[PDB]
């Protein structure tokens, strides 16, 4: 599948704020909320769509994402999710905004579609 050069630069950027340079602070997001094996109550009564960085990456590669703007929806998704469940007061709450902020920064660097 080939990708739109704006759509290129967000797999670009999704691979840096996903990389070993970050893990600090992308390990919480790195794959789909387990709400067993991290013992969440009403997880799913809060949040109607999880996302997080693997399916995201799998959505950009197989083509899920017309526009850049759809891949941003999905990360902001991402971040929403996890200030609005856990609080912004939390931790993770915390290290997500480090995150988004990153992300945030490198995102309006694309060009138009
Ligand atoms: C993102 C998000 O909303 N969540 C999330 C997602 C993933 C993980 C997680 C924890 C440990 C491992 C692990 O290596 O095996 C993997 C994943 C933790 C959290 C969050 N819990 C949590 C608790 C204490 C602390 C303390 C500092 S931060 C932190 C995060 C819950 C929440 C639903």
């Amino acid at each position: 599948l080939r990708l739109s050069e704006a759509l290129k630069a967000c797999s670009n950027i999704l691979k840096d704020i996903s990389s070993q340079r970050y893990r600090d602070l992308n390990h919480f997001f790195l794959k789909p909320v387990d709400v067993v094996a991290l013992g969440l109550h009403d997880y799913y009564d809060v949040v109607k769509k999880a996302m997080d960085l693997s399916t995201i990456k799998t959505k950009l590669e197989s083509g899920q994402y017309h526009t850049k703007y759809d891949f941003a929806d999905d990360v902001r998704l991402m971040f929403n999710n996890c200030y609005k469940y856990n609080g912004e007061d939390s931790e993770v709450a915390r290290v997500g905004k480090q995150l988004q902020a990153i992300f945030d920064e490198n995102f309006a660097k694309v060009p138009d579609d």
